[PDB]
């Protein structure tokens, strides 16, 4: 992987939002993050 | 912790950047993301 079609994946994001729930120790908070950061992934292209 | 002042933290977005990492298989892609999403959770203000 060069780093991209796995973040094409809702696996990745949910995993992602996973991490952000482990951390921040709130779904609806982690799930936020989880859209916002998706959001901002697809401004990269 | 609610879910925010974590998020501000430099620890986070190097974990965040190494789960990145382990799931993208690049430490640059990965750190391109860390900065985006860091940006991205700045305009969450």
């Amino acid at each position: 992987p060069s780093g991209e079609s796995v973040v094409a994946t809702e696996a990745f994001w949910d995993d992602l939002q996973g991490f952000l729930e482990q951390r921040l120790k709130d779904y609806d908070e982690a799930n936020k993050l989880r859209v916002l950061f998706k959001e901002a992934w697809r401004s990269s292209f």
